[PDB]
């Protein structure tokens, strides 16, 4: 019988850290694409829902345990974990009704869901161990060890799914957020299920939850007497807990003694969990900015977390097979808390590395306009060479170029403004013709003048440019339209476009990333197909539509703006490093805090160990918002703060028994 006893937890947990996870892969990127929230803005929220998602909800979770006992609360807390999904889901539709709901409705979400998070954490890991009495403790252990190996396989699959389902199904929208949320959350309500199966097998135990209310009432009761007393003479007395052995018994005071001496270990803790945390805040916003593209499948922003899980599940057992039988050959004494010692050291070394990377990236980052200052390129469409002379405001040539018939400018120059906007008189000279043009411009954007050709004369088109090759971090298209007629173009079964008469210009149109040698298109007359050729991922191009004597639609091709520089892969390392850390820190500060606990007092340090994650992200949340550092500045700060911490944690760790 003992083989299906505890299947069902198992399973449980898979299904509902499935769900989970996969809600909080694409979280922050719902943030910054659908509410439009800025980064600091966006980080904040994310991890203020994080820190909540630990914070109180554990405790919530000990107090419902209190009178209700484990098995129940589950299923209850379990039904609001269901409700917090599917509200969120809703919120994410756009038929809605806008950001106005969208906001409230999904914040609404996002706290239902963060209160069953952690309303069950405490309770289900402890439910699988009651199942079975701990006389067959190598089991215990065991059950504990594939237990977290069980997380991570929830978190891996669903960790690689459903950053797919936010940009590939684009259902009723560009992304469609709503399914990305929908599958972790109807999956939660197949981990009820078969959880609840369970309910048959096993005798649930009583409400037992009162010893972590009790510990701290003690605390509370000490402190506040000799607080109050004052009385001067205290001998040794003077400990705090001593006081409370007035009205608690001395077996009680004794047990928190032993226990207070373990629990000091985890002040410094906190500051760790700031790093492992910030993987889906601010990791996931760098791996925006560096190139996507692969040999391998393309991979998705935030789809690069998927290395954590998966670094976690051959770590271990790699380590306990491997490097501590290494390391225990050469020396005993590493297997012992100093294990948690090093791992803040790899996380802190680990942000280092991301400092360094990050720096690459702002290397390579290509230029850009600002405040007064304007990009603009040139396009010349005359069947001749034309001379451009940029006369300014002032009169004096601020910028002299020759573009023969259809070249362009090999760069967008650079234009300096003495205003937020303002216009230039860009000479024109063509053949023995000339003539001053005048446009408007403005600061903070790419501007690209069209010379276009009447006949013998040719006047100008200023068209506004703007970045839209890495935003939207798809292949784009743009066309020019110079006949005389209007051409309707069915660029594909997911878009279509007509460009105006008379050089009438496009708006930017996202593709799919392929070869297209036969759009279809009809002109005012006739129907027609172009030849396109190749189109790259992350690159916009500029079609300029001409008349041709023998093929009809004349397309010309351009490369409106090329791709990053920067793979990827080049954040591999960073997950290399923190999560050694993390298998190194995480699993083994587990079981000491299971282990070194005195008897019956178990629950409290479980209830410790989450509360130094909820409180390690709140130091992000105010980082994150009233620091201001530059990005690459930050996790230097992260890394070297960090290592103080690691100082403290190693010397107080020392004294420990």
């Amino acid at each position: 019988n003992y083989p299906l006893s505890i299947a069902f937890i198992v399973v449980n947990e898979f299904c509902e850290r499935f769900s989970y996870y996969g809600m909080k892969a694409v979280l922050i990127l719902y943030f910054l694409y659908f509410l439009h929230w800025n980064e600091d803005t966006s980080t904040s929220i994310y991890h203020a829902f994080s820190s909540l998602c630990y914070f109180t909800p554990i405790l919530g979770a000990a107090i419902a345990d209190s009178w209700l006992g484990k098995f129940k609360t589950i299923i209850y807390l379990s039904l609001v974990y269901v409700l917090g999904h599917v509200i969120k889901s809703l919120g994410a539709l756009p038929i809605l009704g806008g950001q106005v709901v969208h906001t409230v409705l999904s914040l609404i979400g996002l706290s239902l869901i963060a209160l069953g998070t952690g309303g069950i954490k405490p309770c289900v890991a402890a439910f699988g161990g009651d199942q079975f009495e701990e006389k067959h403790a190598e089991e215990r252990t065991r059950y504990f060890s594939v237990f977290y190996l069980s997380i991570n396989a929830g978190s891996l699959i669903s960790t690689f799914i459903t950053p797919m389902l936010r940009g590939d199904v684009q259902c009723f929208g560009e992304d469609c957020y709503a399914l990305a949320f929908g599958v972790p959350g109807l999956l939660m309500v197949i981990a009820l299920v078969v959880f609840a199966m369970g309910s048959k097998i096993y005798n649930k135990p009583p409400p037992e939850g009162n010893i972590v209310a009790q510990v701290f009432k003690c605390i509370w009761f000490a402190i506040s007497n000799r607080f109050k007393n004052r009385s001067g003479d205290i001998p040794k007395r003077q400990h705090w807990l001593d006081w409370a052995a007035e009205k608690y018994p001395k077996q009680l005071i004794m047990d928190v003694k032993a226990l207070t001496r373990v629990l000091f270990l985890y002040i410094p803790l906190p500051m760790f969990w700031a790093l492992l945390d910030q993987q889906g805040s601010r990791w996931t916003l760098q791996a925006i900015r560096m190139n996507r593209n692969l040999g391998f499948f393309v991979l998705q922003p935030d789809q690069m977390q998927v290395l954590n899980p998966l670094l976690v599940l051959i770590f271990i057992p790699l380590f306990d097979f491997v490097i501590y039988r290494l390391v225990s050959k050469c020396g005993i004494n590493f297997s012992s808390l100093r294990k948690m010692a090093v791992g803040m050291i790899l996380a802190c070394l680990a942000f280092a590395v991301a400092a360094a990377v990050e720096i690459k990236i702002n290397e390579m980052a290509p230029a850009q306009p600002g405040p007064q200052e304007v990009f603009l390129q040139v396009l010349n469409l005359a069947d001749d060479e034309v001379k451009v002379t940029v006369v300014g405001n002032e009169n004096n040539s601020l910028l002299i170029e020759s573009i023969k018939s259809f070249q362009k400018t090999p760069h967008y120059s650079k234009l300096h403004l003495k205003t937020k906007s303002q216009d230039f008189h860009f000479h024109l000279k063509y053949h023995n013709l000339s003539l001053y043009t005048e446009h408007s411009v403005q600061e903070k954007n790419w501007y690209s003048l069209v010379i276009r050709e009447d006949g013998n004369s040719i006047s100008s088109m200023m068209v506004k440019d703007t970045e839209s090759r890495t935003t939207n971090g798809m292949t784009t298209v743009r066309f020019v339209n110079t006949l005389h007629k209007d051409v309707n173009i069915s660029l594909s079964t997911d878009t279509s476009l007509n460009v105006g008469e008379d050089y009438g210009v496009s708006a930017y149109r996202t593709v799919q990333r392929g070869e297209y040698p036969a759009v279809h298109c009809r002109t005012e007359d006739k129907n027609f197909s172009l030849n396109l050729g190749l189109l790259d991922f992350g690159a916009a191009y500029l079609f300029v539509i001409t008349n041709n004597t023998n093929q009809g639609l004349q397309a010309w091709k351009i490369e409106d703006i090329p791709a990053n520089k920067m793979s990827i892969a080049w954040q591999l390392p960073q997950y290399a490093l923190v999560t050694a850390g993390e298998v190194m820190f995480s699993v083994t500060g587990l079981e000491f805090s299971y282990s070194q606990a005195p008897s019956s007092m178990k629950s409290v340090l479980q209830a410790a160990w989450l509360l130094t994650i909820a409180v390690g992200n709140i130091i992000v949340l105010v980082v994150a918002q009233f620091s201001g550092l530059v990005q690459w500045a930050e996790f230097i700060l992260f890394s070297c703060l960090l290592l103080v911490i690691c100082l403290i944690f190693s010397i107080m760790g020392y004294y420990y028994v």
